[PDB]
């Protein structure tokens, strides 16, 4: 009954309407989900609805970059953006560049929920 992954993973990786796509939108989304303390070096966020992320669950099985088994690649691609963290010092105030896209993303699936972002794929 635990769903505390797939919460975590709408925390880390869904925001349904940006209120930007810049760098100041990627400073304070990476504030206020709690990902700057260390500064995360690179994190990408999905937007759109959230039912059409958990159907990618359901659509074609691919293997993950970590060798895991249980990874899933989009039908369609997925309005997205990148923050990358300016500079390498893990202390705050933390400054990120931001890179907006539309692209397939590869999610990991456990038992029928996405619960990890292939990031490797942003970098």
């Amino acid at each position: 009954q635990d769903n505390s992954r797939y919460t975590h993973f709408l925390t880390q990786h869904y925001d349904a309407k940006p209120q930007g796509r810049d760098d100041r939108y990627c400073e304070s989304i990476m504030r206020r989900r709690g990902l700057t303390s260390p500064c995360k070096d690179i994190n990408t966020f999905i937007h759109g609805n959230k039912r059409s992320i958990k159907a990618i669950c359901s659509q074609k099985n691919v293997a993950c970059k970590n060798g895991q088994t249980n990874c899933y690649i989009s039908k369609s691609s997925f309005q997205v953006t990148t923050c990358k963290l300016h500079g390498g010092s893990p202390w705050p105030p933390c400054q990120y560049r931001a890179t907006a896209g539309f692209r397939n993303v590869v999610v990991a699936c456990e038992n029928g929920l996405p619960v990890h972002l292939d990031q490797s794929i942003f970098r």
